[PDB]
C-alpha cells in the first residue's frame, strides 16, 4: 500500500470545508525520486464524515475513465485518499492563468470531456452533486478530468433521485434548493453553470454568485428568482447555440433538461462547425 511514514508533505493544494488536498511525495528510499501524489484527507473528522469518505473512495476506485482523476490508493495509521498529481491544477485556476491561450474551440474541448466524464458517471447511477470548474482538473492543454467526488451519491436502485439536506447554492437546481433532491437532471443543471463559468473565463465580475446576488433569506430570495425564470446572462461573445445549451440545462422542469449523451454530441458538433 502506502506507508504513511514515507509520505512527505510538499504543498497544500486546496481546502474544501471538511477536507484538504495536499501535494505529497511517496518516498520509501528517502532520496526524493519518489512519485509525487495528491492526497485527500478530512479536517473536522466526524463518524458520519468518515463513512461518507469511505463511500467516496469506493466510488472513485470504481471509476475508470480518461476524464476521471486516477485512484492510486489509500494510506492509514487518519484515512487518506491517494490520487495522481496533476500539476496544472484545477480548470478554474488554470483558465484564469492561461486564458490568452484558451479560445472558444478549446473551451468546447474541455466541455465535451466533462460531458463524457458525466456520461460515464450516470452509467453507474452516480450523481456528482458538486459540478463546478473548481472540481475539474487540467491534465495537459488538451485534456481535463473530473477531480473530486466529495458529494457523489449512488442512486437507490428504485429511484431517479437521492435526497440529502454550507452548499454551493449558485450551482444548485431549483428542486435541489427546495427539496434537497439530486439527480442526473440536477447534475445537468450544474453542468450548465460550469458552461457559464467557462464562457465568462471565470471573470470575478461575472461569477454565478456575483450575477445572482445582483439579481437578488439568500437561498429563499434565490428560489423565488429561479421560479420566476431569472437566469444568468449570456456571456459576452457566447455563441447562440452555446447559450441555448445553458438555458435548456436550466429548465425548471426536471424532465425537460437535456441528456449528457446529447450534450456531448451537440457540443462536439458546435466545436467542429467552428473549426476546420
Ligand atoms: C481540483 C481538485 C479537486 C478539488 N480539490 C480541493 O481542493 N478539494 C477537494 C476536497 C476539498 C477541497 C483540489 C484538487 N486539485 C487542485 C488537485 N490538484 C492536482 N492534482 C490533484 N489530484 C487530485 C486532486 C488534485
Amino acid at each position: 500500500q502506502f506507508e504513511e511514514r514515507h509520505l512527505k508533505f510538499l504543498q497544500q493544494l486546496g481546502k474544501g470545508n471538511f477536507g484538504s488536498v495536499e501535494m505529497c511525495r511517496y518516498d520509501p528510499l528517502q532520496d526524493n525520486t519518489g512519485e509525487v501524489v495528491a492526497v485527500k484527507k478530512l479536517q473536522h473528522s466526524t463518524e458520519e464524515h468518515l463513512r461518507d469518505f469511505e463511500r467516496e473512495i469506493e466510488i472513485l476506485k470504481s471509476l475508470q475513465h480518461d476524464n476521471i482523476v486516477k485512484y492510486k490508493g489509500v494510506c492509514y495509521s487518519n484515512l487518506k485518499l491517494i490520487m495522481e498529481y496533476l500539476p496544472y491544477g484545477s480548470l478554474r485556476d488554470y483558465l484564469q492563468k492561461h486564458k490568452e491561450r484558451i479560445d472558444h474551440i478549446k473551451l468546447l474541448q474541455y466541455t465535451s470531456q466533462i460531458c463524457k466524464g458525466m456520461e460515464y458517471l450516470g452509467t453507474k447511477r452516480y450523481i456528482h452533486r458538486d459540478l463546478a470548474t473548481r472540481n475539474i482538473l487540467v491534465e495537459n492543454e488538451n485534456r481535463v478530468k473530473i477531480g473530486d467526488f466529495g458529494l457523489t451519491k449512488v442512486l437507490p436502485q428504485d429511484k431517479e433521485y437521492y435526497k440529502v439536506k454550507e452548499s454551493p447554492i449558485f450551482w444548485y437546481a431549483p428542486e435541489s434548493l427546495t427539496e434537497s433532491k439530486f439527480s442526473v437532471a440536477s447534475d445537468v443543471w450544474s453542468f450548465g453553470v460550469v458552461l457559464y463559468e467557462l464562457f465568462t473565463y471565470i471573470e470575478k465580475s461575472k461569477s454565478p454568485p456575483a450575477e445572482f446576488m445582483r439579481m437578488i433569506s439568500i437561498v429563499t430570495h434565490l428560489i423565488e428568482l429561479l421560479k420566476n425564470n431569472g437566469r444568468l446572462p449570456r456571456p459576452d461573445g457566447c455563441p447562440d447555440e452555446i447559450y441555448m445549451i445553458m438555458t435548456e440545462c436550466w429548465n425548471n422542469n426536471v424532465n425537460q433538461r437535456p441528456s449528457f449523451r446529447d450534450l456531448a454530441l451537440r457540443v462536439d458538433q458546435i466545436r467542429d462547425n467552428m473549426a476546420g
